[PDB]
């Protein structure tokens, strides 16, 4: 009939998704920003006004990027001369405009360069870092006081997070906590003095003679880690003469005994802060609960008033040990745990008592808590039909477990099984977003009778414009490995005719706690290679995968690269069982794990793939950080996890490559997984004789994602995929 | 018929070629090594003796890969822990052994990693040089007399070149001279101080967990060069306590005036010296004649014994002003300078007078000046059959420049047509070295009479295999442009036929003053191509080629990239018109300036070539050497010759490569023509959007020469071209 998903339509991006992303000022209304002017939106009625003009700023004299409102609803934040720096953080300048005189503030401004910002939670505080250093303004237009000296850059980081912490334990470039009204100031401090550098080079612009060495602070495994420090200064009594006096906080002594990390700060009181520390082997963690001492000025944090939280099968947390989320009175929590049964769920307790009681249970995990009143607790989780790639929102009551609703469950079955939500300041009110099975569907609701306001946004236009194209259709379903059930979705093309053969691409991430079978509607590389060139795209969740519980997830703990791609070869090998897979044309490719988990697959021997794809991908954990490969390999040391540290090197399987087309790529400036991890695959490969593709895309990272080299190497990919099977 | 020549057989060297390396001892004899013993020879009789045996070193206990012989026949320089740096460089731990009493020396040896050991040119003494500062031994066991103290790496180079000097003008790592009875030692000092470093990654082994940066001061076009200073000392007058004093050789004045480079230097006599300099622009050069003052200890160059030598046209000298060949009595001497007809010709030269003759003329050109006695001179040139890619030698008569003999052109001129020697000590014997276009032969003459005493080598067992082998044919001819002819070679398959359409490759280099059309005999790639797959390759020598004169060399003058590249464009579009050649499948290949043209040729959007291979290919002149850049492009300044830089990039034709199938090949650690050259080129292309193939080779530099990567980028090249052209 019509036309297919074509490869054009992916990187040209002609069939775009509607989002409805809110930002709720309070507990009734929520501003909802557009291609030009800022709305104010009434959540009860649905009425709203104009917040600011678009024609506000013609004349600013600068590209704004980026606005944030004060919590006080007098000042906007505008940032522009946004410079991306690494996954999170980014330098950029600041001006704050005043609503109330609608005037630009001239004086005493943030500098440019500016690294980090941030307003108090309640007043109208600014608090920012630049050239490593803290800085806080009480007022918008008032002097700024400067609350650290020893900021340097690569070395000392105040209120910021270094490379590593920003990766793989913060997944953010600040380092800096308000406390619930703004009278504290709660912050970290990192020292890579003796973190070894990873260097690389940097071509620029055409028109540099010299090519630039890139040198950054990055831990590798087993190598030095930075040190942290933690302190606490209070914004009220700070002089402008006198330099600000910051308390530290310090231990716990089970911590000190060795290398360990900072995980987590959470405020539970205005005077009472929780603090998660995680030794460097992530098998033990401890929470320490520090009260304010108003004769005293310093922070205590009473032993015997701290939680240990540690795993004798894996590690801690499914990345970091969770979120606590603090009662009206900070005298009692709730947060995720595992099981004694190794299910993640919410364990309850009294800040001075060891054992937590479990409000939830069974064979599903709850993805994480979302709200807290002192009425209900508000979480998502999978457990609706069994189906660990489903999401719902769920609130359970707190004065008696057995009452648990599902919240989100029944409202379109059909559209609808993967959600998330965003509640206003007190939850009076709640956002929905469904992004899968069917065409993304924002709604809102109301937390009192759990009443059904209205439909924000159903895609409608898109609808309209899909049906007039032959798209692919998905399976979820799983399969059955001793004993244990495991999932796997295929993108299957327009007419699927399952007596018809196929060649099967498998795409592949498989890291611990991962999922690539869900629920979710995408439009990505996978829908064209389906609708058009009739391919197969298979995902599928084996042992190391997240959201199952431990014992599957677990099962990969100290061994990296063993059962996670020996699962992804066995489920090729059933998807060809099936009847509709012409095994002479299976396929493999992946992303940074997904890359290295591939090159193992190809390097394997197993003869099941015929090609695959490595884009990016890890070729030995010791060239990776330390945080995130120690986490699952533990330290490579002869005392330690050493040998498996060499066993499972993609290089040392090279002689296998010698059955497989394969093709290799990165980019020259990937700060994460550096060139070098491919530079050694390719070599090795060189050394034993064997043939195969590769694409380096100069001064491009991780990411691969400039408009330019994004259209290029997914070009590249179809060509060969598409030689590869035809 | 039987079989062709593989590609394998080109990887694994099946069809071996035979040489006959000989070095003379005297004038009767000379020395000829064996996988195993140093034989003797007899020039006029040939009756040989052994040396010294194979077994002697069986117990050294270190490979040696290179013995070194003092001219005295007394001692023997073992080289071992050889470690290769740049083309010519590299260090390594020495031994001597003393074959008077046969026992090896353990006393006062050469230190490990050593620089750089030459013997004097008579006796059995030693220079040496470590850590970039110069040694002296006057005995072999005896304690050594340091000659320089400002040796720092990277920065002062004393009796050694840099990185620019060692490539690009003296094409070796060492940079002493010795007096011809080894009295004096004569260096040059270069100060890299201020030239900018490039820097580049280097992976290593698998172990290494942090890739190294490599930094060498290496000027790129425009930018801050080394500086030079020479000396000369007195090895005869050095206590053992004082710090030898070196008499430096300054200016000349016309050359302190600006930057400027140490081109030559040639000993004339015991105590006279000659040296040559050339300005940053390569148009002007002084020559200095300078003696050694006996109540003086120093060293005075007479200003009216110094010759200029400069252009109107172009550059001085091929690559560099051509070295001086003085007479016995050092009063006058031979060199090869250009025409007035632009032709490269020998002329004589009285030390004191400004004025030469020249004794040769002719629309051909000398290529060298071999040997010089009281009698004749000695000289190869391409006047046979009016053939620039032919070499005979000849001897002119002083007494009268009328009388020209050829020595070489109708020994075989069949199997003949290609000539280089090697004379004994006074020029009593000789050697001649044909090397195409049949195989290989090697014969030994007697001067007086010019009689063959015999043939060394004829390659009769390399004859009988390649009698059961498919060989392919060369064809060398040449086409009129223009009134001028312009010369190409093509490599025919086995049992060519004219009337069939063949596809064909055209092999480029075509770099200022190259050549790639001659009489010479190689197994390489090309015979694979030809042999195995039918295809037919072929070179050409269009403007900018050399050994044709001025007007032809010095076209592209201040334009690289225009006319050398235009013309080979040129060739395949008059190949094409030649019958046997599939228009639809010319595919072009080329390394370094080679690779530069192949990626103008295609991105030139001609329309001719299916297909290319570029491998470390210049792509923007700013970003190689200076020397060897500017000596044809002058400076990248706005009053020099900046907009032909900017035009002649591979960049700016980055839309015409939608046209064409392209490969780009760069090893990571070239030094020479830096990855970040490829790396620019690929950006160039995704930018534009468009499709190539790439491959890098980590850790490899401009050679791409070790075993592995050699086997695998032809191996990777074959199956590209055949997949072009089937
Ligand atoms: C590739 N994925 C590399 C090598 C293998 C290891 C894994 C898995 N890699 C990491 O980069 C590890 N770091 C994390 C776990 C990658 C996934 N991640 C993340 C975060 C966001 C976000 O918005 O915060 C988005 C996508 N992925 C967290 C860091």
């Amino acid at each position: 009939s019509r036309k297919t998903y074509t490869l054009t339509d992916y990187l040209k991006n002609t069939y775009r998704l509607k989002l409805y992303s809110l930002r709720w000022i309070s507990d009734h209304e929520y501003l909802y920003k557009q291609e030009n002017n800022i709305l104010v939106f009434n959540a009860e009625y649905g009425n709203s006004s104009v917040f600011l003009e678009n024609s506000t700023f013609d004349e600013f004299g600068h590209s704004i990027n980026d606005y944030s409102i004060s919590p006080d609803g007098q000042f906007i934040l505008l940032e522009y001369n946004y410079v991306k720096q690494w996954r999170h953080s980014y330098t950029a300048s600041y001006d704050i405009y005043d609503l109330n005189k609608r005037q630009l503030i001239t004086e005493e401004r943030i500098p440019n360069n500016t690294q980090w910002v941030t307003w108090s939670p309640v007043g109208h505080k600014l608090a920012y870092v630049w050239n490593n250093d803290i800085y806080v303004k009480i007022e918008p237009n008032l002097p700024s006081y400067r609350i650290t000296w020893t900021g340097k850059e690569d070395i000392i980081y105040n209120g910021i997070t270094d490379w590593v912490y920003e990766e793989e334990v913060f997944s953010a470039y600040s380092a800096l906590w308000w406390s619930p009204n703004g009278t504290f100031l709660a912050y970290a401090q990192f020292n890579d003095t003796e973190v070894p550098l990873i260097e690389y080079s940097f071509y620029s612009d055409e028109s540099l003679q010299y090519p630039k060495t890139v040198r950054v602070p990055y831990p590798k495994a087993g190598a030095v880690n930075p040190t942290v420090k933690f302190f606490v200064v209070n914004t009220d009594s700070l002089s402008s003469v006198t330099n600000a006096t910051s308390i530290q906080i310090t231990a716990p002594a089970s911590m000190l005994i060795g290398d360990h990390y900072l995980c987590d700060v959470t405020w539970a009181t205005q005077e009472r802060i929780s603090l998660q520390w995680l030794r460097r082997i992530q098998n033990y963690s401890v929470m320490d609960i520090c009260d304010y001492d108003e004769s005293s000025g310093r922070w205590n944090c009473l032993v015997a008033r701290q939680h240990i939280e540690m795993s004798t099968t894996g590690w801690v947390g499914r990345f970091r040990p969770s979120e606590p989320h603090f009662t009206l009175d900070g005298n009692s929590f709730y947060k995720i745990i595992s099981n004694e049964e190794g299910y993640r769920h919410i364990c309850y307790f009294q800040i001075d008592k060891k054992d937590c009681t479990f409000i939830t249970k069974g064979t599903w995990e709850v993805i994480g808590i979302e709200a807290l009143t002192s009425d209900y607790l508000y979480y998502i989780s999978n457990e609706y039909k069994g189906m660990p790639g489903g999401r719902n929102l769920y609130k359970i009551q707190l004065s008696d477990y057995t009452k648990v609703t599902c919240l989100s469950c029944e409202l379109n079955p059909e559209r609808c099984q993967y959600y998330s939500v965003s509640f206003s300041k007190e939850a009076k009110y709640y956002q929905l977003r469904c992004s899968g099975p069917g065409l993304p569907l924002y709604t809102l609701h109301s937390s009192v009778n759990d009443k059904g306001l209205r439909v924000l946004e159903d895609n409608s236009a898109l609808d309209k414009m899909l049906q007039n194209v032959q798209m692919p259709s998905k399976k979820l379903d799983f399969i059955i490995l001793n004993e244990t059930k495991f999932w796997y979705q295929m993108i299957l093309p327009p007419h699927f005719d399952k007596s018809k053969k196929y060649p099967l691409l498998l795409d592949v991430y498989a890291g611990p706690c991962s999922q690539k079978a869900d629920t979710v509607f995408r439009l990505n590389w996978a829908t064209y290679l389906a609708s058009t060139e009739n391919i197969i795209v298979a995902s599928f969740d084996g042992r190391g995968s997240g959201y199952q519980g431990d014992k599957i997830m677990h099962a990969i703990n100290r061994r990296l690269g063993t059962f996670e791609v020996e699962d992804q070869i066995e489920a090729a090998r059933q998807f060809s069982k099936m009847g509709f897979v012409d095994n002479k044309r299976i396929a493999i490719w992946g992303w940074s794990y997904g890359g290295y988990v591939t090159s193992m697959v190809l390097g394997s021997g197993s003869g099941v793939f015929k090609c695959g794809i490595a884009v990016a991908p890890v070729s030995r954990w010791e060239y990776y950080d330390s945080v995130y490969t120690e986490r699952y390999m533990g330290l490579p040391t002869p005392e330690d996890n050493l040998d498996h540290y060499r066993n499972s090197t993609v290089m040392s399987r090279a002689e296998n490559f010698k059955q497989v087309e394969y093709l290799l790529i990165h980019g020259t400036a990937d700060d994460n997984v550096h060139f070098q991890q491919s530079a050694q695959i390719s070599k090795a490969l060189v050394d034993v004789g064997v043939d195969f593709q590769a694409m380096w895309y100069t001064d491009e990272d991780h990411g691969i994602a400039s408009s330019t080299a994004h259209q290029h190497i997914y070009t590249h990919m179809s060509h060969f995929i598409k030689q590869c099977f035809s």
